[PDB]
DNA sequence: CCAGGAGAAGCC
DNA sequence: GGCCACCGG
């Protein structure tokens, strides 16, 4: 489960597809804590973007910032030709508006995320794929 | 013919 | 201390 911070449309076919997938992952853990009584101030939350240990929990305060990248990451999909079924993000209006926060991140954060990316994409070069196209290899 | 492959944190 | 919205021989 893991959240990017790079342009959509440059994500790799299969890192757009994951994203895509895992992303709403976020409001199901936030609706199910709220359901609990939890609040923001709960959680840890980290005070800047990081992988690993706290990565999910960085965005439960951060769902606004996820529905727009939801959307973005929906159109990419659906311009590339992917068949997915939810070609629309579930409404989050019912969620107390204190988890709802936008977000923008230092280029270190997105230079942070796209590392990972590039990582992964080392690992099997000739593999990834761009509309289809083994442009890393 | 349909399986491989794109981890943090909630819960016992 | 462990056990969650798709695209080729």
């Amino acid at each position: 489960t893991r959240i990017n911070l790079t342009l959509v449309s440059e994500l790799a076919d299969q890192h757009l597809m994951a994203e895509y997938r895992e992303l709403p992952r976020v409001f199901g853990a936030v609706r199910k804590h709220v359901a609990n009584g939890k609040r923001v101030r709960d959680f840890k939350i980290s005070p800047t973007f990081i992988l690993g240990a706290g990565h999910v929990t960085f965005f439960y305060d951060k769902l606004e910032f996820l529905r727009k990248r939801q959307i973005e990451l929906i159109a990419e999909c659906l311009k590339r030709g992917f068949n997915i079924k939810d070609t629309t993000v579930q409404d989050i209006s019912d969620i107390p508006q204190e988890f709802r926060g936008d977000y923008i991140p230092h280029e270190a954060s997105i230079a942070i995320s796209q590392a990972r990316l590039d990582e992964k994409i080392a690992q099997r070069p000739t593999w990834y794929k761009y509309y289809g196209k083994a442009i890393y290899a």
